[PDB]
């Protein structure tokens, strides 16, 4: 019996700045799960289902909150991507990929597997170039929206049990029932939202001028989204209709970025300072270093995925005669070290 | 008896409302169908024609609800297959013939029975050849799959495996008549009203003596697909053979502001009413007034995704509280007003 106030406890421990978006997750497990316990006998028939999109910068931690959710999930989950998709039957990939990876995660249960979850990347790779209906096939982008409405709507797709053993039959796999989650960060949304955000004015002397988007103010931009914008970047509104729901996430800054490597569980400190503990030697990282990572993160901008390059540049001197030094007990990363100027100082003991 | 096109029209109502011009046209056809089949067919009339609809309408606008609801009262067998999977000449992807052993699932593999059953090919516009494209490399699911469609629909015999094969000692296949099958072709077609505008509009105008069609008043989309002809498909892409087949079109008629808000309230799977047993089982009753329906068809409209983006504008507003209503405690009532809708306040909540 979990609720959303326990599930987002679990997701705050590995997501930080997401309060929008944990709330729709929340809610559409919650409703998913009390959805599938009702026997469907009763006065409601045909329970709707909220589909969920979510769209937010790079580097945001979006794969990440699809990852951690299989985790505490107890239905099967599964994450496939749209890049390897084609349609038409083409040598590349058909969209009944999808339902075979469920069942491996599964165990080829179909009662167990109508219940999942699915996850999709990378869902901007299929929009069109920002252009009118094409003037030829379009294999992927156009065509592989139009083969996803009817899944996500429901149908039953031919899926080969394990491949097949050698039966020569599919089996047929509901999809009325299962959630369906696509998210990728759209690059250039910003420009069309701001075209449309902003109301407009005529350049002559009658026309009156609007002073508005005086900052970019990107994160509260993104909030303003609406369907009519995705179809000018190249969805069409059948998939996006398919998508009532929409998740808009704030890009991490300086501040965001020094709780990301103390609370959470999972943060890079945490997992250098057990790689030190199984060599009897200690790590520690004060926060004059932390500020200096945050500076140069954004400097390359690359997100929380780009802090690996500089944590390692730091510690490689460190980490190539480690091993070989005994008798050392504890090590301290400075702000110098950042810099270049200084060496993390050794504790011996 | 039998049942009568009035008879089956109540029956849709309840799930639809506000497209009296299609329900009456799929009425008639299974009303014809069934009387067609009962009809031993050794009469002096003979080898009676089937006439096969075409639906055509913008997205959400209960398309693809007919085919469900019809399917609960029809006592033949229905089948919902789609045309996006489907490539000729036996590729990868998979073939034309699929649909029929589906069929067959439904009816427990019974040919007789088989012959008289019911198909709905959803995304039908999508295998059209847009124009004036690359010819080194033909279509394949394009310009290639209606040319098999096309004996399949007027009637022929086609192969199926019975049950998919035991194993490879049975090697043999089925024969099923088609000719008496009906098909339900339907599909969102993009970018028709402005092939339509061009042959009715007739209005550049740029010179003096040609005139001015008074731009930003004349987009009546709906209207637009309602003076539909055969000619205006050639150019989208459809071959005329393909139409040829499907003499019958269907006009949607796609919305009105006021049928947003019956849509809510008289169906029995309302979203209203879905959300209402949602929390009925946690011991909670929601109310949803008038006042604040009519805030919501207008913001529906404005996304232009029809009745299906209507769930964006309710999700949106109760996310907070369907967040932090478990938690809560003695509460038996919600009330949702207008204000709640716009975002200036928030629903009010009631303590037993
Ligand atoms: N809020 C966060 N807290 C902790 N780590 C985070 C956070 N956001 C991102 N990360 C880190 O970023 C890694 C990848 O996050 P992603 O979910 O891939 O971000 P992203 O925006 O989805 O990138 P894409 O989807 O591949 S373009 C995770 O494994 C974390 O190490
Ligand atoms: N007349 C109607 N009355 C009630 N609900 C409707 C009506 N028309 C559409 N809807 C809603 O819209 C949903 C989907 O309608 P569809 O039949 O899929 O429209 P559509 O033309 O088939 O869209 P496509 O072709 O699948 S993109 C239904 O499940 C209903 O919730």
């Amino acid at each position: 019996l979990p609720t959303p106030h326990e599930i987002r406890n679990h997701l705050d421990d590995y997501v930080i700045g997401q309060e929008q978006a944990k709330k729709v997750l929340a809610v559409a497990v919650y409703n998913h799960y009390k959805r599938l316990r009702n026997g469907d006998t009763s006065n409601g028939v045909e329970l709707g289902k909220s589909n969920i999109l979510l769209i937010g910068p790079t580097g945001s931690g979006k794969t990440l909150l699809a990852e951690t959710l299989a985790r505490l999930l107890d239905v099967p989950f599964t994450m496939a991507d749209a890049t390897t998709l084609t349609e038409a039957g083409y040598v590349g990939e058909d969209v009944e990929n999808i339902i075979q990876k469920l069942l491996q995660k599964s165990d080829y249960d179909v009662q167990k597997a109508q219940r999942g979850i699915v996850y999709i990347d990378q869902i901007d790779k299929i929009s069109r170039k920002s252009d009118n209906p094409s003037i030829t096939r379009d294999v992927s982008g156009e065509g592989v929206q139009q083969a996803l409405l009817k899944l996500i709507e429901g149908t039953v797709a031919a899926v080969p049990p394990q491949g097949g053993r050698k039966q020569q039959e599919f089996l047929q796999v509901d999809t009325s029932k299962i959630l369906f989650i696509c998210g990728g960060a759209f690059a250039g949304l910003d420009k069309v939202i701001s075209h449309r955000v902003e109301t407009g004015s005529g350049i002559g002397f009658g026309a009156t001028v609007k002073a508005k988007s005086d900052k970019a103010s990107e994160g509260e931009l993104l909030a303003q989204v609406e369907p009519e914008d995705l179809i000018k970047f190249g969805l069409i509104p059948e998939f996006i209709g398919r998508l009532p729901v929409v998740a808009t996430l704030n890009e991490l800054s300086e501040e965001a970025l020094i709780q990301i490597l103390k609370e959470p569980k999972n943060a890079l400190t945490k997992q250098y300072q057990a790689l030190f503990n199984l060599e009897g030697v200690d790590l520690e990282f004060r926060d004059e270093a932390l500020d200096a990572i945050a500076k140069k993160a954004m400097a390359r901008k690359t997100g929380a995925r780009g802090l690996r390059s500089i944590v390692e540049a730091a510690l490689l001197d460190t980490m190539y005669d480690l091993p070989s030094m005994e008798d050392v007990e504890k090590v301290v990363i400075d702000e110098s070290v950042i810099d270049g100027q200084s060496e993390p100082l050794l504790i011996y003991g």
